């Protein structure tokens, strides 16, 4: 009979509520700057980022970040450029400055807003518990602003996510893959890396929602307390799931198929067999003991639920006690 329709638990009618101009970035006029305002000074990334570029605004000498695009379709610049104009001035979301176009190629290029970066893939070694937990919530204040204005960002992991240590900012980047959610809508579900991919993505139900940033985070989260990248370690897409239901067990997985109604491949409920929920206390050792807590591990698994509208929301996820002490000591000093 089909799946069961879904709905997002919070932030519904967002869109709905708002003028059609708000979401329709097809029929969204792109206003375009002068190029040759900017001049790109040297590549940024160390390797890991193509196309970005430190440059200079030479109509007031600022310095500002270069994000050449790559060919994609028309229809996915624009929806990039709308997002990122409604979220502007969000709490941690990158600030897109100008938009500009190569006169002669009409190569499209994004700039935005400098900042410092200690990549978030190379800080684990001198990130304790409590960084672990204030970055976290950093991340969670960027994540309900976006739903809050009815916006999935469908990609977080680390390399999204851009660190400045010294002053402590953070900001949550390339929103490339996001898009607005409407009720009853059916996405595409070939988004996000895998090893961040929710449950959702991987038995191919298209009506997910906020939810699907929730898994990602939860992912995240697993990675730095437990010293494992990824945590959940696949080596393709139906590997990706096995291993997810390695620790989360099978019980859980095959109720939640039910629950929507979801039909799978015949040959992956042999690959995915039977298998115990592994308890979070298992993936502890020696080394990563200092990262690990009672309310650590609570949060985590209210994160990584199979069942994407039984997983804590951005809200409800930063009144969890894990971030008790964090949002006690921001209150009184910034
Ligand atoms: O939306 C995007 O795809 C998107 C990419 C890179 C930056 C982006 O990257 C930096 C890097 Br990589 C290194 C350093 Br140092 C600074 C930045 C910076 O200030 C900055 O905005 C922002 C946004
Ligand atoms: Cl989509
Ligand atoms: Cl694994
Ligand atoms: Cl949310």
């Amino acid at each position: 009979s089909g799946p069961v329709p879904s709905r997002a638990r919070v932030y519904t009618d967002v869109n709905t509520h708002r003028p059609r101009e708000y979401w329709d970035y097809e029929s969204h006029v792109v206003e375009w700057g002068n190029q040759d305002d900017y001049q790109l000074v040297r590549k940024l990334g160390r390797g890991k980022y193509s196309e970005v570029f430190e440059a200079i605004n030479i109509t007031n000498n600022e310095k500002v970040v270069v994000k050449i695009l790559k060919p994609v379709k028309k229809k996915k610049i624009k929806r990039e450029i709308k997002i990122l104009e409604n979220l502007r001035g969000g709490p941690n979301i990158i600030t897109l400055a100008d938009i500009v176009k190569d006169p002669v190629s009409r190569t499209p290029a994004l700039v935005f807003e400098h900042v410092n970066n200690t990549d978030f893939k190379q800080l684990y070694q001198t990130l304790t518990d409590y960084d672990i937990r204030f970055y976290m919530y950093e991340i969670l204040k960027a994540l309900d602003y976006c739903h809050s204005m009815g916006i999935m960002h469908r990609d977080v992991k680390p390399h999204n996510v851009m660190i400045d240590h010294e002053h402590r900012k953070l900001r949550l980047i390339d929103w490339g893959l996001a898009e607005f959610y409407h009720p009853g809508q059916e996405y595409n579900v070939r988004v996000a890396s895998r090893y961040f991919k929710g449950p959702e993505l991987l038995v191919d139900y298209q009506m997910y929602d906020y939810s699907l940033d929730m898994w990602s985070l939860g992912c995240m989260l697993a990675s730095m307390i437990f010293r494992k990248e990824p945590f959940f370690h696949g080596h393709d897409n139906y590997d990706q799931l096995v291993r997810i239901a390695k620790v989360l067990g099978t019980e859980d997985l095959y109720d939640y198929i039910d629950k929507y109604n979801i039909e799978l491949d015949p040959r992956f409920n042999d690959i995915l067999g039977r298998h115990s929920r592994k308890r979070w206390e298992r993936f502890v050792h020696s080394e990563n003991q200092h990262l690990v807590s009672p309310e650590a591990l609570d949060f985590l698994d209210k994160l990584l639920r199979y069942d994407h509208q039984s997983r804590l929301t951005a809200r409800e996820a930063m009144e969890h006690p894990y971030f008790y002490t964090v949002v006690k000591d921001q209150a009184r000093m910034g």
